[PDB]
């Protein structure tokens, strides 16, 4: 039992995507059969459904995405059941692993997620939005990753990190954060799944006050909001105090983590040698 | 007797218009026979028309909506009775329930959805635009929910909140903010509905200075104000301090309110399956 | 001999309006045979021309109506008498009854307009961009109620109030509110009327600032400018200072004025159910 | 021998340019036969091109007009001679009487006109982007205002104001405001006229400042910059001090000034009846 | 031997220009046959190129010009021989003649074209952007001209002034800037000529820091950066004190400069009497 | 063994791209077979893919390029093996040599190319976004001979500079630079090739305050982050003081650098005379 690493799956779905008609829709997908479970989201005035492994469509309605549907949701018939979740008492739902100067972001994910994988849970990680990962973090990134998850036997997914989401709503200039949050909270809990977000507001100018104010938000719209204080490296190891949230506990926790230094093209090729290039036609390319 | 819980409503009827051209409109409903009323509101230069329980169809007049009808109203023939609104003496028309950081905006708003249902009104409550709940809440969610209300045998409905109609509304940067106000408190006035509104402007830098400008506002426009001036929990137990404002008493007053806690894809999948995927053509999406 | 409320006539008009293609035009209207008036205003880029009760079009010219024809006027053939405007020897022309926080803006038109009826004249009055009233008060609806009330035997006429023409042209944030006020001027002297606007910038940041340096405007522009110094409510009776402009004096005139406290869907359904809904093609819909 | 008022004639011009597809142009005109003149103006990114009295025509080039032709210019052949010009030793440009907070703009050029046509000149006034006058004063006004005095017997033209154009070219927020002042003076050079154009930055913030800017590039781009120092009313009298500049003199000289208080919808009906209204199709109606 | 004055060939160009379908090109033009020089420029997301004399035609390729080109430049075959300027010992490339407050920009280049003249050299220059002068100075007149020359028998080309193509690059509110003044000087030596450009900033509040900073790019772009520190009119005669920059000295030398005042329709009207008028279609004109 | 110039290659490729619908592509092409490499880039919602040798086209997703592949990436099948790399002990990845005021960006770029050279690596420089250098130097120019350095037998790649790129992700006015430097190295070692790049924000306004923030960003993005903390020239000889970072040091070191000053339009033609001009149609043309 060890780690699935999901970026080359949402990779190569990305390439897929970019190379045919999203209304008429990407068949004969195998994104996975493990659960019954459709992902939908909002990608600018325009929805983009996940069919559970068979299928990924895109619909342009005469109204906005946005008041129509917000952010985006997962329905799942008939049922979701996390059998390893139950066992090891792990319940449902986001959370997210907020740091600011201190760093220390990425060590405590590969701690958590190698712990939680030595327990037995199937543990996911997507990497993204930052420095020597290929995947650029967007919400469609972040959603392609959740359904992949979603559907496949997948217990605990570690989404590191939400940099480019953050960006993507301005939150370097917030009611779009929260309303993100909430929803990805939400996702996890129709998914029934315990995914672990990271953020680092490293592109905000006051770093510091944009984590307190994040972690804030956190702590309501999630079910766990984990606030690095601290973080030093003494060669292999590493330890980090930690702050913790809990809904609803009205009192917050001091939490200190230590341990050791925990390390992590063929279907665009085809298109391009076949005229298949004009698939959106009057309607502009959408982007949340 | 019990509170009805709209939200699952007009989630699912957001289901079915983004699954089909508004224009043609969306057929065989089931919203509602109680009362022959119209909703008639503003998406963007759009007009969307809810028909009684018949019927949603979507109109692109040659002028903007904004001009001509400007936020949206109700229309009904030949008439519309709530005979339990006579009964318990409750006067048609909105009320706000505004708080800053003090809080307990969603506490007493339960606490009066029960005390009304105890009273033997139909008491029929929207969850919106707020952690741990699905909808986004934006004004077509707000006009679905009080249409789906308003056809139905509903005496009072609760919208907590409005936070997102807020912020939609460009309230954290209002003309704007009163019309909406306004058609709110003219719309249940026409529908003959007690519909009780909340909101938090905690999106906003200065919270509680925008608290006094929309209490305000509220005042005028609306039939009832109230401002949440401090708010306790003593375990199950709540209490808090309001001031409250009725038009036309150029009087305000203090009112104490305590008590106990009281708590609160099917048509997707279906399109997703099946190439029905440009139902817009040359018109942007549009939003209000 | 009673006040006419013109509001549901401006408002079942704005339901033809948004119902068909105005390129076309509204036929078989019965808006008024008294006088042969026809209006031309400016929405956005288009101009919608309103033939003396026959006929409402819109075209939409090669080149912007800001530029061909500015804000709006009115023409008239053969001509256009108020026998009763000469009998009581009151001048055509506009006059705007400003006022800052000392408020009484409404109050004053109320006791104006039942004072104008008890003399004798036919005195008209429409409800708009106020608490409690339906029309959303945008430039359309002002020029809807200006036509309807030239066409008919009308007098006086009172618009309560400018406070959405007045956003619309972004007073909050001027040339365009000139524009304005000297073209509904010139207007109400081309259809020989006495139009009384009223105003009060409570959406602008420093109100009393915007009232002083309106009224310097009113003053040059407009035949009559009132300017509410203060007001005061005694149960039944009001007071109110008044300072007055009428051009051309170059000396202003303090005038006291106290009295009692006067007090004040079938189109669009049948479009509904009948699909005649994609009218405006690919000209995006106009607003001013 | 008096003065010919162009605002009419170009108002019927305006009702004419409104009502058919300026690309196929207006034909059959009677503008003037005089003078062989060829008016250029750019309206956004068109070109609108006035025919010595036979037409009016609009073209959208592959380009943008204001890189191509700028603002606007007089094409004429063979040749334009102002006999009477001559004779009074009068030099063909352009002037621009200029006043700020001390008014007596419209005064003056009421003055010099009545003193222009007692010398046997002949003189023509248009009146524009002021109160109690029916033109809005956009810049196609002027160009048009102009057209129409070159095409016909006018020596000297009084164009009252340039308020709108100003407001146009977005002063009130300048190298538009230069090449318009510049490309009005080559204009009345090209056309061997007299034109005569006055200023208020009443809509400005700082109006005196404005005042002196802009007095400060007329005195470059222009044949006479005049600036309007002080102004006094004694009933009938007026007196004014005022700074003149001629160019090219680095010499400026005042100059006193006073004297005696000198005062100054078929084609649209057809139309309105009769459906010849989508004349414009894919391309945005232009505006300068 | 005198100096040649493009402006009027400029700007008979650009009436053959506005006057057809750019895409289908411009035919049967005599723009000049002595050097076979094709100029390519930008008109934003269009390419404009020039064959020499030939033909002047337009693409709109897939992608942006700002990414696949830049500014513009200049291809030549076989090549392209200035003998005049080896035997007068005058290096090929770009001069900026840049002024303050102090003035006497045009009078220098004046003083310079007519200097060049005398030593037998062929001077052509072209007047934009100023006062008295027809060409409004786009980057489009600059290219037209600075192509007009090229191919001609021209080898020292004087440019007064970059006022209007400074400003239509955002340079009053730069990399914009400095990649225009290195395609400029790139342009002069592809072309293998002495082009001399002139600037005054005084659109730009802090006129006199501009100057350095727009001296400091010149000095860095150009092959000459001149500086007009003082400047003097004495009468007839004048005298300026300069600093001037040649790539590349580390060393600025000061250079005193004193001497005598030197001084400097058809196509369109037979297009408007026949209708050849909607030549761009689906694409929007582009500007630069 | 000397260095290869990739400008004019890059240049002539440009003129291909610009004459040619994308959409079907640029076929017959000849930019190199050494490796089979497959560019991959954004061109604003575009998505511009570069076959090896092969081809170059380009397709418009349904979705925006941003949102689904972020910057840009490159995939090679089999594989890709720099021998002389191996041998010469040089690790695959990006370089950023970054200076502020104290300049020699240049200088060392062509020392250390020299350098490289002398070594017997094959060195290939490309020149773009600086005076005296024709490529605007775009994200699609830095791309392009990214690309064919990359499909050639090159081992080490110069580019000077990514100063275009760098103002065209707004950095003057950030997490678009930071994706983008991550793109570039991650896409040197997919490619297996040493890519330097060198960046001075002479275009900022705080240049040493940027130069500061980006070697922090570089320092984590990329292999090599190098800031050269001072610069001196002595005639033909240079030194430099220079900050270098390696991934993943947490110490920085102090490196000295001394040496001598080492130096450094028939596609388009043909095209002008042939009509082949939209090959856009109702898509704007892309720009990143």
């Amino acid at each position: 039992n060890s780690i699935i690493d999901l970026g080359p799956r949402v990779q190569s779905l990305m390439e897929q995507l970019a190379t045919t008609k999203l209304e008429e829709g990407v068949k004969n997908l195998d994104m996975g059969s493990v659960y019954e479970i459709t992902t939908v989201m909002v990608l600018g005035n325009s929805i983009l459904g996940f069919h559970k492994g068979d299928l990924v469509k895109m619909v342009r309605p005469s109204v906005s995405a946005r008041d129509l549907i917000g952010v985006g949701y997962a329905t799942a018939s008939a049922a979701v059941v996390r059998q390893r979740l139950i066992e090891h008492k792990i319940e449902a739902g986001a959370e997210l692993i907020i740091s600011g100067t201190a760093g220390g972001k990425t060590v405590l994910t590969n701690h958590y997620a190698a712990q939680m994988c030595a327990k037995g849970l199937k543990v996911a990680v997507v990497s993204m939005a930052e420095a020597e990962r290929p995947l650029y973090g967007s919400v469609l990134h972040v959603f392609a990753a959740l359904h992949l998850a979603a559907v496949s036997d997948v217990d605990v997914l570690y989404v590191d990190s939400l940099r480019s989401v953050y960006n993507e709503l301005g939150g370097n200039l917030s009611r779009q954060v929260d309303g993100m949050l909430t929803a990805l909270d939400q996702y996890a809990r129709a998914v029934n799944m315990r995914v672990v977000f990271t953020l680092n507001p490293s592109d905000d100018e006051n770093v510091d006050a944009a984590v307190r104010s994040v972690f804030k938000t956190a702590s309501a719209s999630m079910h766990t909001a984990r606030r690095i204080k601290s973080f030093a490296v003494n060669g292999t190891a590493f330890t980090a105090e930690t702050e913790i949230h809990l809904r609803a506990d009205r009192s917050n926790s001091a939490n200190r983590v230590s341990g050791d230094l925990v390390s992590r093209g063929a279907v665009f090729n085809q298109f391009l040698l076949s005229g298949q290039s004009a698939f959106l036609g009057p309607n502009i390319p959408e982007s949340n």
